[PDB]
């Protein structure tokens, strides 16, 4: 149980991120909301948050590839809140194309989203959680953080990024009461994904659901989804007690990609 | 909660082990014990998890460093239980010299309980999982078994082995409903451990809690032990439904050690 | 040898990138150098790699923190040497400060440099290599792409992204006679590390030498600098034919850093 | 130029090993051939190194699985060759087969063979080596070490303990002169590996080079074998001045392998 804490989970209007504020509304924090959507969809989300898991929440809207912007909706959420104890750095992009190919605003943007929030973020929660003696710093990288695919240098550079200020966040802040690590997931059948799966099927001329299988087959030996609400449960545990000496460190649901 | 699930741990008689026992039978599991000690001791540790949560539990003695007693171990162990869905093969033991010095026979040992056990338990354990569709694998490996130390030349070499051991069976067994992975702990204040402050503090002729910080100093950036009850805590949540499609990884809890 | 081999060297006016330029010249390769420093300097930088070593070299100066520029960069030295076939991703900058008082734009410049420069050379380069069927990509990362440590959040971050970076860079181009991988350097005494072993000096009261002497206790077990003309040699050894399928990996230079 | 130094190959009648001898022989070291085969053959080996490259050669029969014929091998070789400054072990076998499955027999032999005697051959040479103040130990590992594939337990758990093994051997000895690396090699066209190629062959009904193609693109991103002279020149490199500094590492060669 987090009865008590104060969370604030970037890009939480879909996918992982919405799947982090629910479970850790239901564990009993209170949570932050962020992202873009439709304004009737994130406000339902946000009251029935409230209304579900009997906790405060609010959303902020901040377009966190700008910094400052970043550093004042770290600011906001931390009012709204009385205080922030847990930071999920989740929100992200993707885009595909070989390297000679790649959108120079592509990488702009990769990079700033994926990796400088996380820094800018990090940055302006840090001091919150230093004068308080507890703090959960949880980055949301992939098993792209660890190793490579075709066609993704942004992004596997961004979150190879996120690993490694994840250990420098850690080592500063040993023996603080504060702990920061990556969930590295393997591949979640969200919107990030799904515009994947259908490029795929249109290169094979095959439906949606075999590509699906496809994609799996290629690089996740379980050949199933890891689930938002897996990865939910992921961040409640680095939330909790038994994570208090886990720090610097990723923790990899993957599905088997990363042990080949 | 793992209400009905039937468990067993290697080397629970002390330590991480003994923790892991408890662990389990608090979340509801039957627990198979095992290790040497003082039969007084291990009785009152069996019948005391029987009393406190309420779970059947057995001890099986078997020196798990003879390949055949492991594999007839795991024979008794699903016999006792009437299942076996979750193994933790955890007993280990330690020695240090540096490589021109290591004695031959400890390299012997310790690759055959450290290493070769976890093949062995693991061997025999698999099929029972494979006809249930259902298990959990949790090594306990080490800091170790990522990165090396002096005077560790077996140990590291075990503990890498485990590391690699964990992935393959992982990789075998995807899909299946069968997980494997490796728990990786740094310091853990266990007669393992006790054993080395002691040498350090004669060493430096220091008492034997100044040599136990300069142990944390040297490796562990938080300067405080991972506990017992922690790493139980992480077995348990291996052992959940948010662990699904986590397999073939390490879930290093060691104090940002692996992060420098 | 590398005889009639045209190679590109950024940051090359000092330090580890001018020992590479040397180390390419001597075995044969026309040479573009380019970065910051005295002009008298630079010039007899350029002139003496001809009149030592016979070859063509060329001094191309730009910032490469400007996307843009490094592009132009790239075409300029290929029209230079009537080609490219060696491109060493040299340039780099550091700076010390924790996360919560990191300059933004001390983060916004490593990243550029550090990183995004290596994405926007790369990407400039390979469609020469891959028109030719024959290329070498050759990273400087660090040791701080695999590890951390405190302080040094946008460089760790960078040098992490450039490892994922090249990781993509030889998958992309896998079998086409390309290869890109990194060279991880441990200290190397240059000025970039000059300075944080003046820095030390200063924090402990210890003369120059002492902190020099310091600085590698605590990271580098060899207790010895590594060299730039070692770091020459092992990208004179990238560049051979031996490391054919050497490819998308690191080459650790580091006195044993990253073994621990 | 190794003019002068004094190699010892294990497993060296075949293969990588063969190669290694020659490429040693070619740079000016003398070296102790070891490994099975046919006495003609092996005969026509030892004397055409010598011939062909002006060096000493010398065979002896050894199985290294035997840990006091390991020790005494090492003893009569550096008798042999009047010291020892360059040690390869390289000596290995495979075995394919599900780890419920695995024969407890080849488990043994291979980590016998695979770890072990890395062990002992390592505490064997470092005595001369540390008197002279001068040394290489080049450990011949896999990509195995490093990631796992399925069917191969006993082989992966092996060279993962081979990386660890090469750390701890680096830092005990770290600034004495003496390096200890590992070369990861993914495919390489060997007896070893053609066992595995006509098995496909067979499962899949396909001809030989179908086949080794197949094995290549599974895990091979280049989808071009490594050879035994490339891996024979990564060995000189190790051998070489600029490697002093290069210890307790990888160097894969391996097409891509890891990196993905
Ligand atoms: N889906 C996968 O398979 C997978 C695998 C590994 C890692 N990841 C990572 O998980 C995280 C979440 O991804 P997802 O799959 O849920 O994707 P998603 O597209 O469903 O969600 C992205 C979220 O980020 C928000 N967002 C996007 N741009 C933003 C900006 N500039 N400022 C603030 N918010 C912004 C979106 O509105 C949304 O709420 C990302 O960091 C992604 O890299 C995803
Ligand atoms: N303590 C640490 O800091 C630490 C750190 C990393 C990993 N580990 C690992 O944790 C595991 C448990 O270690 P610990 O620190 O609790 O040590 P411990 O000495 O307290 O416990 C060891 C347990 O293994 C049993 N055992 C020993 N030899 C055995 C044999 N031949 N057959 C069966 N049982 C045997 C002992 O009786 C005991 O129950 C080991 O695998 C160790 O390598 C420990
Ligand atoms: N010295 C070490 O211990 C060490 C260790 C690991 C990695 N590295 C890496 O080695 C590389 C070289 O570093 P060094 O130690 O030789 O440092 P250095 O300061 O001696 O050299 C840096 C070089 O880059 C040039 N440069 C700087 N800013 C530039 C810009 N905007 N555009 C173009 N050129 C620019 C400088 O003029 C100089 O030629 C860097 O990538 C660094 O991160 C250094
Ligand atoms: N071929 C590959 O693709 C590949 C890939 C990665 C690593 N490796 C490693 O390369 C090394 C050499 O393998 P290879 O492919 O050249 O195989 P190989 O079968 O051609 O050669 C094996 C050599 O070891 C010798 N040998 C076997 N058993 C021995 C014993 N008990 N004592 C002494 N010598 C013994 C053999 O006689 C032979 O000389 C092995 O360690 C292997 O694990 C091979
Ligand atoms: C797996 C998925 C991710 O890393 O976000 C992908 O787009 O590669
Ligand atoms: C940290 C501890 C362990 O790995 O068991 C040690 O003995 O090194
Ligand atoms: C070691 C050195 C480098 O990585 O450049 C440093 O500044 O940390
Ligand atoms: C690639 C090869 C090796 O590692 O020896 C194999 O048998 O897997
Ligand atoms: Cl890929
Ligand atoms: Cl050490
Ligand atoms: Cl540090
Ligand atoms: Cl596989
Ligand atoms: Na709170
Ligand atoms: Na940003
Ligand atoms: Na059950
Ligand atoms: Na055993
Ligand atoms: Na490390
Ligand atoms: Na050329
Ligand atoms: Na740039
Ligand atoms: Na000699
Ligand atoms: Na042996
Ligand atoms: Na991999």
């Amino acid at each position: 149980m987090l009865k008590g804490k104060k969370a604030v989970v970037t890009g939480s209007t879909s996918g992982i991120g919405l799947a982090m504020a629910t479970e850790l509304a239901k564990a009993g924090a209170d949570v932050v909301i962020n992202g873009f959507g439709q304004p009737e969809d994130i406000e339902r989300e946000r009251s029935t948050l409230e209304s579900k898991f009997g906790v405060k929440a609010y959303y902020l809207n901040a377009d966190l590839s700008d910094a400052q912007a970043t550093r004042d909706f770290i600011a906001k959420a931390a009012e709204a809140l009385g205080g922030l104890d847990i930071l999920v750095n989740n929100a992200g992009i993707q885009h595909t194309a070989p390297i000679e190919e790649f959108p120079v605003d592509k990488w702009n943007a990769i990079i700033a989203l994926n990796l400088s929030a996380v820094f800018h973020g990090t940055a302006a929660a840090l001091p919150i959680m230093q004068k308080q003696g507890w703090g959960r710093i949880i980055n949301i990288a992939s098993a792209h953080g660890l190793v490579a695919s075709v066609n993704k240098s942004a992004y596997v550079a961004a979150k190879h990024g996120v690993v490694g200020l994840t250990k420098v966040t850690a080592l500063e802040n040993a023996g603080k009461g504060i702990t920061c690590n990556a969930i590295c997931p393997g591949w979640v059948r969200t919107p990030l994904v799904e515009k994947q799966i259908e490029a795929i099927s249109q290169q094979k001329g095959i439906d949606i659901e075999a590509a699906a299988r496809e994609l799996l087959a290629e690089k996740q030996p379980s050949l199933q989804f890891v689930t938002p609400e897996q990865l939910g449960g992921a961040a409640v545990f680095l939330s909790s007690a038994a994570a208090d000496q886990m720090t610097g460190t990723t923790l990899s649901l993957d599905g088997g990609w990363t042990a080949r």
